[PDB]
């Protein structure tokens, strides 16, 4: 029927509202609208304290380079560390929101990381996977959803 588990929260509803500064370019702020752009996007919860986050990063670059749109959700992290991080490993993201308060994660039902949402063009959350992004997950679970909500263009 309808899944009742905490990983199924927000499935089928609009991204929570927020206002967060960009980690990449200080001074610039963003809101739910940035994830509501008429095309599907991936939102990827990450932080320097997240132990499996490095393990998923290079495949994050790979998708980013084939035109899969990815927005960073830097979760309760240390600003300077996060910067140093993106610098050594590469920057896959359109931008990372600096959720240094943890408010947005909290709004999204996030506990620990990394985690990846597929949000459609209308800002609606369609899928949520806890754990590392990799070619299996992509090919099996996410790719069909990305095509589904891209063809709605």
């Amino acid at each position: 029927d309808d899944p009742t588990n905490l990983e199924s929260a927000l499935i089928g509803k609009p991204v929570p509202k927020f206002r967060l500064e960009s980690l990449d370019n200080p001074g610039q702020f963003y809101q739910a609208d940035v994830l509501t752009q008429g095309k599907p996007v991936l939102l990827n919860v990450w932080a320097t304290w997240c132990p499996t986050c490095r393990a998923e990063h290079q495949y994050l670059n790979q998708l980013s380079a084939q035109g899969i749109r990815v927005v960073g959700m830097n979760y309760k992290d240390d600003r300077q560390k996060a910067i140093s991080w993106l610098k050594e490993l590469g920057n896959p993201y359109a931008l990372s929101l600096f959720d240094g308060d943890g408010m947005l994660g909290l709004d999204l039902g996030v506990y620990g990381a990394p985690e990846t949402f597929l949000i459609d063009g209308n800002g609606i959350i369609r899928y949520r996977h806890a754990g590392d992004l990799n070619p299996r997950v992509w090919e099996e679970e996410i790719k069909p959803l990305w095509e589904k909500y891209s063809k709605e263009a």
